[PDB]
């Protein structure tokens, strides 16, 4: 399998999803790589990027809610891990979701292939 | 100009620059579009992202500090504006910095083009 | 699972990988959903996305190549389908390649969830 | 303004745009950096991502035709340049158009800041 499963106290890679909020129609889930133990963020190895997907318990299919991109790694005209601009691994999605579901994240490490975690929404 | 820029106050796609924190490297910065005024968000028309650049002070270059990609609008295959799953145009981009500088926050819309703001970073 | 690699009846989601270069590493890869027979694009229902993945023999993990994003879906103040500017869902990815290894592209519809195709490269 | 311009046969940074096709309202673009010299694709530097801007003549606002990302610059567990897999800064743009316009090419590259060229869409 591409997309990776590991325990996430034990495994640095896996992204952890948190339902932070539920106001006004709008759930907020945040989304993060290297959450207990963290993950590199060097020119030479880092975190890119991370999608949030959410399907609905009525839905046939899941939707894409968003995607971060992380892509400041301290690259600069002066060498790599110069520029000290480094872009964490964490995001926050804001969405309007009437019912419940399943939530899935994916992340990918550009030297350790490609991750997912999971987790259930509740409304 | 291809980036329209305006006050943020009179006008909803104005993308609107927040730091919600700056000390000691460790950087949050809150983006979003109609935050006085709110942009619609129907199949039809809406925010589709945002996009971070960040310039230190002794850099000569900008960087990218991240890009949120806003995916869901409601489209499923009962129709348009059915699904109520939305994605509300606000990102959090979480880095380090290790100078000051100047931020710039670049936006879309599907069919009112493509918008700017910017903003101080202080350490 | 998310990832659907079986494609319906009158109905074409599988993404569908075509290597147009293979000369001594210097590869082209057309990626392509509803090549024979199209996919709707219209600002109701249309294909979003593509991400190219490649995997060398040697490597334990895999690479992301790239990602094409088509964005325009005739959407205009004027009202959807009425701006006459849609984005076809197609895709050329241009990259090296040292060793033979596998192909696995990803798709996504925004009403029909997503999709997965593989192919292998040799070289 | 962040986005550099320059010739582009005397500077390796500046996008260049080929219009392939434009026939009865089918257009194909092909955006490149590094055309004339080539930009160099390591772990430590390299172009990001070619972006496509399109305004109709008769459209108020400019359209996003779409977004390439290259993602593999060699990096790998063994260090960085280590892969063999280095994605090329070359894309190419399949659309429908109804009219003529302008064309807007954005480019980044990691440590040489943002990038713009131009070119007119007859039809
Ligand atoms: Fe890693
Ligand atoms: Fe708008
Ligand atoms: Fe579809
Ligand atoms: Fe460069």
């Amino acid at each position: 399998e591409l997309f990776q499963t590991a325990d996430w106290k034990k495994q640095k890679h896996v992204p952890v999803i948190e339902v932070l909020r539920a106001e006004g129609g709008v759930v907020e889930v945040k989304v993060s790589v290297g959450k207990e133990i963290p993950h590199p963020n060097t020119t030479e190895h880092h975190i890119a990027w991370i999608e949030l997907v959410f399907q609905p318990e009525g839905s046939k299919f899941p939707y894409v809610v968003g995607r971060a991109e992380f892509a400041a790694h301290g690259a600069s005209v002066d060498g790599p891990n110069t520029s000290g601009v480094y872009t964490d691994p964490v995001a926050v999605f804001a969405f309007k979701a009437e019912k419940s579901g399943k939530l899935t994240a994916f992340s990918y490490c550009n030297i350790h292939g490609l991750w997912m975690g999971e987790a259930t929404l509740s409304l």
